[PDB]
């Protein structure tokens, strides 16, 4: 079925993402350390840490004061590798694990100056990615009892697209297109330009074979036309609950239906209960509620 | 020569405002390039946008970016850079300037150029404006709570990765003040450094020796530690989780000798009350660690 086919598209995207992550992790980490150190990757630039003896070895633990879902160990590991690799980390949690208040995330051991310099940077990644995974899981809870799945969007904090799409995955959400290069999102503008939905879809399939094709519809008539034109996925743009139920009944399980627009944590369940297959939520990646962490020596 | 705490703080702001201005153009370009490459799949070539390829190449369109809620605007330079990086064919007429107060449904800018380029750049430009404006907007909200007081709002090092300079700038646009940019421009002496040096005056004199002009801040958890820190020559004292009465006692003990900065579980609910104790500054991690993006919308006229 088309709904199950989208689950396959989501896994293909997560695969592309995992393949690109090492490079993206290195890039964000370097830029973050550079900003903190003042344009250099030399940890000796941390003036306060220099008040500690050069030879001191210390052990610290990072703890979450809040419940949620963990994400970010790969980024925290890279922070310490970029600082020289002298600090070793024992992780007590894995990406995607549920966290309870005051749970220990990891234990770090190495030169005290390095731990001091890397601590905030490592925590800034963890709190951000964990924050996104945590928000995602809260949204996913609203779908209980339905077969509906949550999708992310292109409304992401700049520089962290791949990290946030990964955190969404860690929180139980699914990935929609990574960018404008991996899937088509056909809208009214494109439909008019090509002279009809079937023509737009055909052009899309001829220009980039294999790329998923999604069509945005604003009315039931458009939906019906997109379904008739064989569309893979149909995005329902600002549909009322009534229109959603009607769309689901009209569709009869043919295409994958995805609702988009003005979705809040407070009305997500009601949207899912109409029978739509997916709900896209820009709030998962456009907003951020960082997980509160503490580092103790 | 004489240098008041007011003068020391102004000097500190001048230095980091100077640092931010010199480094900002490079950070804007760096962040914009990384953001476009993520969206286009490894390249800055707009031809990588497959759905935009369904629009005739020679169409020239006009669109506008609208805010759907009130707040403070920020990010003009980043949105400009998105279009410069995509080829510079898009012309942007701004109807607002960084720092401006916004009302719901207000038009931010009107863009004109090749349709395919507008389609590729729109989300990217919007992602920057919603982020920076969101930060500026939240900051302004905290600043509004400080009105009747002489208290100032400070940022921290708890910032979203890769956006430290952009967010320090957004906090400034929202009316907040910038604390140290990183670990290189000022000291933040804590208990472990004190124990390592054998006391507070020891830590402070060792700091001034190694990096003479760098401002020295000391974090304290008690009134006793506060008094040692001030009498030992700290420029700024960070009060860690002080109660309201401890803050009042702190202000009394200080007698204007050092600048006092509150760092605690301070939110919109208790910001005013904490400010009313007489502390000079309140540092708020929430301004840059969290984000409530400003809700934007792009409307194509043609
Ligand atoms: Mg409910």
């Amino acid at each position: 079925s088309n709904a199950m086919k989208e689950t396959h598209n989501s896994q293909d995207r997560l695969a592309y993402l995992k393949q690109q992550l090492p490079a993206d992790i290195t890039r964000s980490v370097i830029d973050t350390l550079k900003e903190d150190l003042g344009g250099t990757l030399d940890p000796a630039a941390d003036i306060t840490a220099s008040l500690i003896p050069a030879d001191r070895i210390s052990t610290a633990t990072i703890i979450t004061r809040e419940a949620g879902v963990f994400c970010g160990q790969l980024w925290a590991d890279e922070v310490f590798k970029q600082l020289g690799g002298q600090v070793s980390i024992e992780w007590h949690v894995q990406d995607g694990d549920t966290l309870t208040p005051n749970q220990t995330l990891c234990t770090l051991t190495g030169p005290a100056r390095i731990l001091l310099t890397g601590e905030r940077n490592a925590m800034n990644f963890i709190q951000t990615l964990s924050g996104c995974a945590t928000a995602t899981a809260r949204y996913v809870q609203e779908l209980k009892g339905t077969q509906c799945r949550l999708l992310d969007t292109r409304k992401t904090i700049p520089g962290l697209r791949s990290a946030l799409k990964y955190a969404v995955a860690c929180g139980g959400g699914y990935n929609h297109r990574i960018g404008v290069f991996d899937a088509y999102l056909i809208k009214e503008n494109h439909i008019i330009a090509c002279g009809g939905i079937r023509q737009a879809i055909s052009t899309a399939k001829q220009l980039n074979p294999g790329k998923p094709v999604e069509v945005e519809t604003e009315t039931l008539a458009e939906l019906e036309e997109a379904i008739s034109a064989g569309a893979d996925i149909i995005m329902l743009d600002n549909f009322s609950l009534e229109m959603m139920r009607e769309a689901v009944k009209i569709n009869a399980g043919r295409a994958a239906l995805e609702n988009s627009g003005n979705i809040t944590l407070d009305n997500l369940k009601e949207c899912a209960e109409t029978g739509v297959d997916y709900i896209s939520v820009g709030a998962l990646t456009k907003h951020l509620k960082a997980l509160d962490l503490s580092m103790r020596f």
